[PDB]
């Protein structure tokens, strides 16, 4: 059926994203959105007959600032994720008060999770514009642009294309299956 390809022509396995799990998110970190802090969730899951399922959303410990939202303990974290067999398969956070887009931060980050699996989305969630999006870094192209970038500064600029919005339902599939959430805080 329908089936997407990254920027330079490599095939991206299908992620199949439980329809409950943006709300659900919202729900569980709402507390921190209620103070403007931002809060991360891991999508966690497997693979099954070439295509991925997320089947759980981890949040881990974590530093909460008005606009970064890092991880404090990994180990935790990985621990859990081997003990249950679990992929990472992307990660969800949430902009209290601005729009949806992936900040300077996020695209660093976001670096990392898609180096490991081509795959790897970033969901962000903008609760006060009641808007949502699914992202990835550009392949190869942002990829690159962001492991090349020596710029300090937390916040700072990225020149060109870097990031774009995810191919739904190729690369990722809405669908209705089954969540549960983890809480590690
Ligand atoms: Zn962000
Ligand atoms: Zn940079």
């Amino acid at each position: 059926k329908i089936h997407a390809y990254t920027e330079g022509g490599k095939p991206l396995r299908t992620i199949y994203l439980p329809k409950l799990l943006k709300k659900v998110f919202l729900d569980v970190v709402k507390p921190n959105t209620k103070k403007n802090l931002e809060t991360c969730g891991i999508l966690c899951g497997k693979l099954r007959q070439n295509a991925f399922f997320i089947t759980h959303l981890v949040i881990p410990l974590q530093e909460a600032t008005s606009d970064t939202c890092g991880i404090t303990d990994e180990a935790s974290l990985f621990e859990f994720q081997d003990k249950h067999n679990l992929l990472t398969l992307g990660w969800i956070h949430t902009h209290p008060t601005q729009t949806c887009f992936m900040s300077s931060v996020d695209l660093h980050t976001h670096c990392s999770y898609q180096l490991m699996l081509p795959e790897a989305i970033a969901i962000v969630m903008a609760p006060s514009k009641n808007t949502s999006g699914i992202f990835r870094l550009l392949d190869p192209e942002g990829l690159q642009t962001i492991v090349k970038c020596r710029k300090p500064g937390l916040f700072h600029p990225h020149e060109g294309k870097v990031y774009t919005m995810v191919a739904q339902p190729g690369h990722v599939r809405e669908i209705n299956s089954k969540l549960q959430v983890v809480d590690l805080r």
